[PDB]
């Protein structure tokens, strides 16, 4: 089984290619992690196992989902240490994820009720909800087109959180660039119709993640900075007219960064849709361009994982919802273990048990 040969990422020596992958779950209670994150975390966390947490919050105004763990306020980066000091307990290599939402938001969810901010202001179209506090579904507003000097500041707003990870012991941080949200807001010429250098050509579109990507890894390090896009997902109307071209746009700066830098950065996370020879081709072609770490993601199970790795189309694999219901994954995997089903209804609610660590062990 090539997912369990170990691999060097980086300076993180990795026992197994298992990594969960990022899973918003909504139990940080009012954007503060709580002590089931820790229970949640530790029952999937492996002597030399890859986690990455949830996305959170790198500013008041990212947030477009309830109960999501923040990292830019200090209570915040302290509940954070107890739960990276019981992961790092188990021996497991931590990764938070920094998410802005963009304009997958709602006045309930931005301080003032204020609108939220993207690169335009096209809203979401109204086939698409989004979930409210209370369980019901809301409809997506117009959002607010920000300038360069926003820009800027949400750049400064990664860079902070980045920082706040690291003195929470954090292992190291991924961007959040893919399904739709303030960064692929940049990326898709589907939602980029700005006429300045931030839109038009694919160098423009990809100043944004370029410039947050860099901000970041000038703070902490390349190699404690993971990437994660989807340029073939149109999640919430994020269509690009060439997913393949906007992909290979992405790594050639990706590229560049590390040759500025002197050293590679963690990974690169790409997750696909589920042609499946056209998207294995697509994914390939990412993969073979990046000079790094490829970590592939979207409707893997474990035969599909264990060809990845045995012909080379990644070098880690991190799974989503076959982690929510069998927080010993690892284990399953290895020993070829029937999967337990999980529940769509307590993928986003509040209990601190139900749905999220009652999931039972083999
Ligand atoms: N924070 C995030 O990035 C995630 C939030 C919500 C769901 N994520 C992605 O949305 C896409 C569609 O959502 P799904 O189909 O799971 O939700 P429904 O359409 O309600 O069913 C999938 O690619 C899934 O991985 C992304
Ligand atoms: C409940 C749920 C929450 C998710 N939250 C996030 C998230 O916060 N950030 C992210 O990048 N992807 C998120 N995803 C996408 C997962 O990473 C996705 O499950 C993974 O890319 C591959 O899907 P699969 O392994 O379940 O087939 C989420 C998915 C689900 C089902």
């Amino acid at each position: 089984n090539p997912l369990f040969s170990p691999y060097k990422m980086g300076k993180f020596n990795l026992s197994h290619r298992v990594v969960l992958a990022p899973m918003t779950r909504c139990r940080a209670l009012n954007n503060i992690p709580q002590a089931a994150l820790g229970e949640y975390y530790e029952q999937r966390a492996t002597a030399g196992g890859f986690l990455i947490t949830e996305g959170t919050m790198i500013s008041p105004t990212s947030a477009g989902f309830p109960h999501v763990p923040g990292i830019f306020t200090k209570e915040q980066v302290r509940e954070w240490k107890k739960i990276v000091d019981v992961v790092h307990a188990k021996g497991a290599v931590i990764f938070c994820q920094l998410w802005h939402v963009g304009r997958a938001s709602h006045e309930v969810y931005q301080p003032a009720g204020a609108a939220p901010i993207s690169s335009t202001e096209k809203p979401i179209s109204n086939r698409w909800r989004i979930l409210m506090p209370d369980g019901t579904h809301g409809i997506y507003p117009k959002p607010r087109a920000i300038g360069t000097y926003e820009i800027s500041q949400v750049v400064e707003d990664y860079r902070r959180s980045a920082l706040n990870a690291i003195e929470a012991g954090f292992d190291g941080i991924e961007i959040h660039g893919a399904h739709g949200y303030l960064i692929d807001q940049f990326l898709k010429d589907g939602i980029n119709d700005r006429t300045d250098e931030y839109g038009g050509s694919l160098a423009n579109r990809c100043k944004f993640i370029t410039q947050v990507v860099q901000a970041v890894v000038s703070a902490i390090g390349a190699d404690r900075v993971g990437v994660r896009v989807s340029p073939a997902i149109d999640h919430l109307d994020a269509m690009d007219s060439n997913p393949l071209s906007l992909g290979l746009a992405v790594v050639e700066r990706l590229n560049k960064i590390q040759l500025h830098s002197g050293s590679k950065l963690a990974y690169l996370h790409v997750t696909q849709p589920r042609s499946e020879e056209e998207e294995a081709r697509l994914m390939r072609t990412l993969r073979n361009a990046y000079q790094g770490t490829f970590i592939c993601s979207g409707g893997y199970t474990r035969e599909l994982g264990i060809e990845a790795v045995a012909q080379g189309d990644a070098d880690l694999v991190s799974y989503g919802r076959l982690f929510i219901s069998n927080p010993d994954l690892v284990m399953r995997i290895k020993l070829n273990a029937p999967l337990n089903k999980y529940n769509r209804k307590t993928f986003y609610t509040q209990d601190p048990v139900v749905g999220y660590t009652d999931y039972p062990f083999l």
